[PDB]
């Protein structure tokens, strides 16, 4: 079905979601010149001492660590948000070279990687109701630059071993996501939508200002990873990023000036 490769890629998927060339997709380009600082903005507010991973598995796109959403654990709120906006799981995007991999591009520049914090909206009930409406998820996303290690992302890079095809999943218990966050939680927030298939327009994206260095040895195991089963050909697991959409009539609000 879709993928990243010349066949299935980005450029391919609008035949089967229409959505793809929507009014306000993701990811886009943020023009930290043109982008308006709201003063009305608050903080974020990250709480995420009560969070409960679960496990680990490889779904033939990305790779993604899954957390307990059955009751208020591990939550997001303030900001541009309101209400409360539970995590579900994180995953990554990343390139086959540092200059790439990034899914959204500050001043056109690309990131090695893209960790997306994925919440939805409790006043909907479960994550399947809340990918329908405008305000139902609140992604989280955070640039990774290579540079030195990422202390706290070393046991996800240990655990790729077993998960390396489509299907693989590994229990992946007592996992901090705290260990991912940057020191400052300064951001840009847009309305937009979730930059896989299908593509809906039901995300609040919130990208903060500030990256994560990881060292090269920590990216290279990601690379690693296979889109394939097992006891297929192998196709390594690289460049799964889709390139910056049309802004349209949508505007960055900052929270810093
Ligand atoms: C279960 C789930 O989180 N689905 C998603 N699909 N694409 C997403 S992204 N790249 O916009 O964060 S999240
Ligand atoms: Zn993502």
């Amino acid at each position: 079905h879709w993928g990243y490769g010349k066949h299935n890629g980005p450029e391919h998927w609008h035949k089967d979601f229409p959505i793809a060339k929507g009014e306000r997709q993701s990811p886009v380009d943020i023009d930290t010149h043109t982008a308006k600082y709201d003063p009305s903005l608050k903080p974020l507010s990250v709480s995420y001492d009560q969070a409960t991973s679960l496990r680990i598995l490889n779904n033939g796109h990305a790779f993604n660590v899954e957390f307990d959403d059955s009751q208020d654990k591990a939550v997001l709120k303030g900001g541009p948000l309101d209400g409360t906006y539970r995590l579900i799981q994180f995953h990554f995007h990343w390139g086959s070279l540092d200059g790439q991999g990034s899914e959204h591009t500050v001043d056109k520049k690309k990131y090695a990687a893209q960790l997306h914090l994925v919440h939805w909206n409790t006043k909907y009930g479960d994550f399947g109701k809340a990918v329908q409406q405008p305000d139902g998820l609140a992604v989280l996303g955070i640039f990774l630059k290579v540079g030195s290690a990422k202390p706290g992302l070393q046991k996800v890079v240990d655990v790729l071993d077993s998960i390396k095809t489509k299907g693989k999943s590994a229990d992946f218990t007592n996992f901090d996501p705290r260990g991912l966050l940057p020191e400052s939680l300064d951001y840009w927030t847009y309305p937009g939508s979730l930059t896989t298939p299908p593509l809906l327009e039901c995300v609040t994206w919130i990208v903060l200002k500030e990256p994560i260095s990881v060292s090269s040895e920590q990216v290279l195991k990601f690379r690693k990873l296979n889109f394939n089963g097992e006891g297929e050909p192998e196709e390594l697991m690289v460049d799964n990023w889709r390139p910056a959409q049309p802004l349209k009539n949508r505007q960055i609000k900052a929270s810093f000036k």
